[PDB]
């Protein structure tokens, strides 16, 4: 156990705190294995590829949303730990 995720997240998924060799297209295909994707907002800088603690991710279907974020607390991305929670739209 690391961090318990209990929220009402329908169609809205926050992933912030990702490692500095991923880009836009890579966060599409690693989550598309259960769920294909609507729209992606991930700012990235051309000197270090820093994301500054924050990125937004919208899914296609509303059941699949819930089963992915509850599995995503204990999952590490390229040896870095991602904080995963519900957002505003």
């Amino acid at each position: 156990g690391s961090h318990m995720s209990d929220n009402n997240a329908t169609d809205i998924l926050f992933v912030g705190g990702i490692d500095e060799t991923i880009d836009e297209k890579s966060l599409y295909d690693i989550f598309s294995s259960f769920g294909d994707i609507r729209n992606i907002e991930v700012p990235l800088n051309m000197t270090t590829k820093k994301n500054r603690g924050f990125a937004f991710v919208e899914y296609v279907e509303v059941d699949d949303a819930k089963h992915a974020l509850y599995n995503m607390n204990n999952f590490e991305l390229n040896g870095k730990r991602i904080h995963v929670n519900y957002s505003k739209t």
